[PDB]
């Protein structure tokens, strides 16, 4: 049943408000800083930033999409996501996790063999730090002209303790051995042009010092350059406090990691609180240089940041995305499609309702908006500045339509 | 679908391949040239933690209501309303009774039938015409309080296409309407009214004037510590990051007159999908008052969520005053009343969101849950899993 709160204000709570304590078990849960730690970032920049070009995205769709799926993608479904990530813009692509799904590893050959990928295009794999499964990895991406291998392991001050049984020399070591591993697999295989994606996997879980000294020593093995660059990854695994703090943590990383310049500073967010597309646009703001998602929001949970959102986040307030959005109803389709799970009414840009004015005085003032536009026109309406209220973008600018109903 | 062919941007990074996409960019122009740039020096809110609930008030009844595709029935209304109060919301804007009739019906049912607690105050939302004022205030007879809320857009974009306005013009809209209500709030004694003023579209407002046009409606309406002013400021459309909307409540904050009488109320909307943020780093800038939706209902994209507000709180270990101990129930009941789901991956309601599918996850759940074996009062310590699922009445499903 759910029953009225009714326990006692809190001390200083004001008169005007009468609401009472739950019964809810707050002693169960700690404030983030007492979770993990206190923001370590001083002087910040990122809230003085206005974002003014496009990251490099990397689309997570086929594994971290694909994991998080009732439905499994068929390899029909697979390939049909693939192409539709290529067609959209996207150049990094993760395509699954080929050491741990045999299904996985078929896709992986299967493009491959089949010259499915095109030139400006590197597939990603994912992979666990354990040896055998670094050979797999590479086994997988043979014939492949490039491909980033994302190894990981979890750095978390909970997945320290419960998981691991261990601490932090060993739990570094484990990154380490990783990174040595891959160098080894690397010089075995010529040909393939192999760039590494490191993660911290549950980061906003971590220390800030002792991800920055993960990193280092992953870095130190790996000896990135300008020309042939590392990715660090920084997971919201979970999705663990406000996106000003992961992007104070993200400031913070970019700053102090070891060879910033032979970086690509790389966000992962996921949406636990409902706020991956903040954590990441605070997070780039910040001095990220990359972000991974997924397409409408798909990923473990509450999903992996929306691909989408950002995008036209981007467009709407007047940067080049450098994606294709221009069809949105098609993109959602195929999405639909791949993923068999519905894009929210209320999505933003994609969903059903999102162009929808159904208050009598909204629609009138979207109609002022419109005629209005004309005016100034008669240049071409559909070339000039939209203005027109309550339509943050001309809906035919991503293929769809204004419904006054 | 086309592959975005046009060149690189200069100075693009050789390991970045991305390509200019043929997308009409030129047609939308950075929030700080649309509207105006930041006006907020010394910003607090990046270092102040929310360390108690904010004043909720929930307008599922109307901005969410006007938002569904099928209306509420005078049935599904009663049941969100009664749903509302169970959870322990004490505002509750109710409808928008002079401008629509089953609104104005719906006031009069649970006025009559005695549906509100002595605790809870309903809330109207009214325009500034003197009729629509008038009608408000007679919705409301024999109610022992009430929030009347008027409002009138103030954007500068609103301003322009819609109004023909000017400044000083649009001002008057608003002080010609607080003075509407004073005149009727003197002809109704034995209901203790209470007012709220919205600069409407007030992130497309210049601050300078959003804080006059307050200031000015505040000065009409003479609030004090006591009988304080509600000035709600809302993202009517959600235009920029949140970190800017936050900025921008805060100065209103450090700087609208009689501000111990004054409760600073937000109204996110989600167009950019950031609602969430929006509010919880405007809560910090200083705001006393949130309103939102159960769920995310509302125009387009909807309001911002009072259910992850909530348990944002919750799960980090601030009591949101609400009780969310069963949020299938709440999730059942807003299904029904709003005629649309609730997302699978929405936070703590949807239905995927306490599930691990991935081997790894599994594993590292199992050794959470093992290490921490009363268990149901330890602190709750399992990877991948925010919440105890059980918490909200919901299970972990291994699957
Ligand atoms: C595999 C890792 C990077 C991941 O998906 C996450 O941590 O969210
Ligand atoms: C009525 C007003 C306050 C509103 O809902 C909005 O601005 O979104
Ligand atoms: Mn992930
Ligand atoms: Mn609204």
């Amino acid at each position: 049943t759910i029953v009225k709160p009714a326990g006692p204000p809190r001390v200083g709570q004001p008169s005007w408000n009468p609401q009472r304590a739950s019964s809810m078990p707050v002693n169960r849960y700690r404030p983030f800083a007492e979770e993990v730690e206190p923001i370590r970032l001083r002087n910040r920049t990122w809230p003085d930033r206005v974002i003014d070009r496009a990251p490099l995205w990397c689309a997570v769709d086929l594994r971290d999409g694909n994991q998080a799926l009732i439905d499994p993608m068929s390899p029909a479904r697979k390939r049909r996501m693939f192409d539709l990530l290529v067609r959209m813009g996207y150049k990094e692509i993760e395509v699954g996790f080929p050491s741990a799904s045999q299904t996985d590893f078929d896709f992986v050959r299967e493009i491959i063999e089949q010259g499915a990928i095109p030139d400006d295009v590197t597939i990603q794999v994912l992979t666990q730090c354990r040896p055998e499964l670094i050979e797999r990895t590479f086994q997988a991406c043979s014939g492949a002209p490039r491909a980033i291998v994302h190894f990981y392991n979890s750095t978390s001050i909970l997945q320290r303790r419960v998981v691991f049984r261990a601490n932090r020399a060993e739990v570094q070591a484990i990154a380490t051995d990783g990174a040595r591993k891959c160098v080894e697999q690397a010089a075995k295989y010529p040909g393939t042009q192999w760039r590494f994606e490191y993660s911290p996997e549950s980061y906003t879980g971590t220390e800030l010092e002792y991800a920055k000294q993960v990193c280092d020593a992953v870095g130190e093995v790996i000896a990135p350059t300008p020309e042939r660059p590392i990715i660090f990854n920084l997971p919201a695994t979970v999705e663990m406090t406000t996106p000003n703090v992961y992007a104070d943590s993200i400031e913070w990383m970019s700053r102090n990691l070891a060879n910033r310049e032979s970086v690509i500073l790389s966000l992962h967010p996921h949406n636990d609180r409902g706020t991956a597309v903040a954590a990441a646009e605070l997070g780039f703001a910040a001095g990220a240089d990359r972000i991974e998602g997924c397409l409408f929001g798909n990923g473990e949970r509450t999903g992996n940041v929306c691909l989408v959102t950002l995008g036209l986040n981007l467009f709407s307030r007047g940067v080049d995305p450098q994606i294709d959005f221009s069809n949105i109803d098609e993109i959602r389709r195929t999405v639909e499609y791949c993923n068999q799970l519905p894009v929210h009414e209320r999505h933003p840009y994609g969903g059903d309702l999102v162009y929808t004015a159904f208050s009598g005085s909204h629609q009138d003032a979207i109609n002022k908006g419109l005629d209005a536009m004309k005016l100034d026109a008669d240049c071409d309406v559909d070339d000039m500045l939209w203005q027109v209220p309550y339509l943050p973008i001309d809906p035919r600018d991503v293929g769809r339509t204004y419904e006054a109903v």
